[PDB]
């Protein structure tokens, strides 16, 4: 109906508070999309005031002069508090001051921890204590579920379960705010054309890509830390094999989704090192600017790091649906392109009667960029010729719907946990099953140190990776030719 | 391919050679397509030259002034002999000027019938004492129709294989040399997205659609004798039908497919009169020109004529693989568009979790115009939105393949013909049940003379069509948007 809302952000002066949840909470304000009593409060160590976060903000709005009415209305419902993260006192202020807001103490409170990690514990623990609506409902939105290895993240976990129900957590994956990852489900549940064929008996691989063309960029000492499996792999490229993979749920149901997905990864054996490639940037001496530098080269990474910029993983489900399949999660920094895609490779036909001219099928679900479907196929080779050739049946975005604004993933999800929606959210369980999956080969890598795998700024990857996907079954002819239509 | 070949194009200066079989083999010799030493000999009753049967053919060559060397050598190649259909004599002369040409005695002969059908039983008569090699082979080609009902069909059959083999007998049905049906074949037996979801537990209906926008034009007189069931629905609409149902063949061997296509045929119970609805244009006195004439206001056509220029039928194919799935042929004159198209129609899927927001997939495949197939399908409303849509998955030939010509079905078929390939020719067997399938229901038509249903000119047929498709499974909700992506 048309209850109050409070959306909190907590870290209001950080970078991620400032270049995308203050620009994000404005877009959904300014399409109409949030309840029409929201209001707006910033908290952070600085002593601000609005119009200090606002001269810090509104550079990322993209604001038009048409919208100035809608900035003006925007503001007026902002405010902010300052204090420290691990002060009682603070805190208390904090709920005075939302209880002082029309219905305050009434009002629904939605809790985004914009911060770093580290401080996790603090902000949870003393939002519980003081800050929590005793008739509205209270979410808290965490933005690095994992930490850095099982025990810290477990004892993070439980820590944060023994204040706040399940459905009181909302862990952000942005991935699973965007366009084409949502549209998994659709596409398989929705669909007769991909549900006989969804299975051991017709597909061959799965491979799951995240490619970035552009390396660290002079911040490589955060990422040293991490390294791309946590970056990149173990949340993004595992959830979606998580939708690729799962089983139909009982419902759309937030909770009978989750189900599905947790239930792939409890049948997921632990990552095996004879079925993973690491490899790390080198510079391009041929290249420009950024290009020309080494992971190594950035002098905010620790001389000599081992830590890995590149990986690819085979995985095995080991279900009806899937044994044997194995699903490759393959990503990287510095590499030839931006992009995110699923893609299945499909069995040879059986029975062949065109004396091998034939190439395997292959279903592509583009998230990014230019968001598209498409199959590959063969089809009769046009003119007067009798023998097959790959073609493809397509659907993109930006020709066919040339109009619609395709909104960013944090738009979506920061409206679903206004909404409620849990659905497009990390659950406890998940968590856990992330962590039992990758967490042997962690502890070796940071136990073994191994040397891993040059590769050229700009290029592909280790041609290792390669051989590896060959080795449990993709097959790569390079035969395929696309010209573009819609040019 | 380094023998001699001859050509023959019986019926020489009749409007079928002269605007279709000349330009083809013309356009088949300037590709490079035919064989080095290839000899054309037109046969007619007039008494013409070279030069007059170039005069009369070259303004439907498409011929540019850059391939008038090219077009030279082809008329040199050219020659024409006169003669009667029914006349020993005249044979003879057409036999001794082949002999004279280049190793004539030696060369393969490739009869062209562009005659009326009421003389192919004495042409194939005379081609057969007088005309054959005794060292090359011999091939017929026969155009359409091929008898009225079961027996005359059947009389006429026995005729030719009386003096023909099989393999000499190419019976042209000319959809088998067009692009997307040939394609057909391909996309149903290359591909592993297309193999496990093509049977009744996933395909709900089955739709094979042929339409004209334009009536008779002012020649249903020879229309009148035949309708549409037979000019159209019971060749082109049943060869897509075969192509659509066949099991997946031994091999891409001429007989190994057509085993298949006349496999499914036996598997075709006759049809019943409830499972078909007839139609008969009638003017548009809003429209203009031919449009405001209906069937009955051509003057060639009899008075109270009863025949139908719509029809819509059901069949079915009573095998493992379709039973009960309904294969429904809808084709029609003076309708609002051009078009032959193949779609196939998946059932819902179980276990609904989408809240009957899901509509069915389907598969379509577009003959003609613009070369097309796509995928019907569901996927999530673009944008802030969670509920899904109607989309597709598409592949436009002339999007994607901008410069690639594709041949005129006559292109292809002729020179399947110097192939030796009969896999896109109507095998007798084939015919036949042809003629079992539709036999009693033609026959029920001409003792009944039922009324056909009125329908105008440009619209989409009898309402009574939709209706019986409705009734056996066909599902259209009309809410699919298509914008071109240009
Ligand atoms: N709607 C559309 O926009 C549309 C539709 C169809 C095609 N296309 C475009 O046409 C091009 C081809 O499409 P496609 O990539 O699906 O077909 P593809 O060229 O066959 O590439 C398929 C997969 O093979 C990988 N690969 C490349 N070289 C390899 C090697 N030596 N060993 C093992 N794997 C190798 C690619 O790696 P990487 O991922 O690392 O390249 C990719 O994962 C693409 O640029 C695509 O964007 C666009
Ligand atoms: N590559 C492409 O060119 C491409 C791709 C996708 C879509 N499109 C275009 O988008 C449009 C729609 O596509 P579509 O025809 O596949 O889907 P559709 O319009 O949903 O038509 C589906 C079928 O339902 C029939 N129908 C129409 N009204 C009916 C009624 N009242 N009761 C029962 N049946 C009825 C149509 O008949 P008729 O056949 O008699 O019309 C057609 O056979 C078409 O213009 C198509 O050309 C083009």
């Amino acid at each position: 109906q048309s209850d109050t809302h409070i959306f909190i952000i907590m870290g209001a002066s950080g970078d991620l508070a400032k270049k995308k949840i203050y620009p994000t909470i404005w877009w959904l304000f300014r399409d109409g999309l949030l309840p029409e009593n929201t209001f707006i409060v910033g908290y952070a160590r600085s002593r601000l005031t609005v119009a200090d976060i606002r001269k810090q903000s509104e550079p990322f709005f993209k604001a038009t002069p048409e919208e100035k009415l809608k900035l003006e209305d925007f503001f007026a419902r902002n405010s902010y508090v300052a204090g420290q993260y691990d002060d009682a006192a603070s805190y208390q202020r904090l709920n005075s001051h939302m209880n002082a807001l029309h219905l305050g103490s009434q009002a629904n409170r939605l809790f985004y921890l914009a911060l770093p990690p580290t401080v996790y514990e603090a902000v949870t623990k003393n939002i519980h204590e003081s800050c929590m609506s005793q008739i509205g409902w209270n979410r808290i939105i965490v933005e690095k579920p994992f930490g850095r290895d099982l025990q810290s993240s477990d004892r993070l976990s439980n820590h944060i379960s023994s204040l706040f129900r399940e459905d009181q957590i909302y862990r952000i994956d942005h991935y699973l705010g965007k366009e084409m990852v949502q549209n998994l489900m659709v596409l398989r549940f929705a669909n007769r054309i991909f549900g006989p064929i969804w299975n051991r008996d017709n597909i061959a691989c799965v491979i799951l890509t995240f490619k970035e063309p552009f390396g660290t960029e002079g911040r490589g000492g955060y990422f040293d830390e991490f390294g791309i499996i946590r970056d990149v792999m173990q949340n993004h490229l595992l959830q979606m094999l998580c939708l690729v993979a799962m089983e139909k749920p009982a419902s759309t149901n937030s909770d009978d989704v989750r189900d599905e997905k947790v239930k792939v990864l409890k049948c997921i054996s632990e990552v095996q090192a004879n079925n993973v490639v690491l490899g790390q940037y080198v510079g391009n001496p041929d290249g420009e600017g950024e290009a020309t530098k080494g992971y190594l080269d950035d002098p905010t990474v620790p001389r000599g790091s081992t830590t890995a910029t590149f990986a690819a993983v085979v995985l095995y489900v080991e279900n009806e649906r899937w044994d044997g399949v194995p699903f490759i999660l393959r990503c990287g920094k510095a590499l030839n392109e931006r992009k995110a895609e699923v893609r299945l490779q499909f069995h040879d036909v059986a029975g062949d009667i065109f004396h091998q001219q034939c190439k395997r099928n292959e279903l592509v679900i583009r998230v990014q960029p230019n968001e598209a479907v498409y199959t590959k196929m063969m089809t009769k080779k046009p003119g007067m010729f009798f023998n097959p050739e790959e073609s493809e049946l397509d659907l993109t975005y930006g020709n066919r719907y040339k109009n619609v604004k395709l909104p960013d993933a944090y738009e979506r999800l920061i409206l679903d946990v206004f909404c409620g929606s849990q659905m497009h959210f990390v659950r406890s369980d998940e968590l856990l099953e992330a962590w039992r999956i990758f967490t042997p080969l962690l502890h070796q890598i940071e136990l073994e140190k191994p040397k891993p795998i040059p590769y050229i700024y700009g290029s592909r990857g280790p041609t290792e990776a390669d051989e590896l996907m060959k080795r449990v079954g993709f097959q790569y002819e390079g035969t395929y030719k696309w010209v573009n239509p819609h040019k």
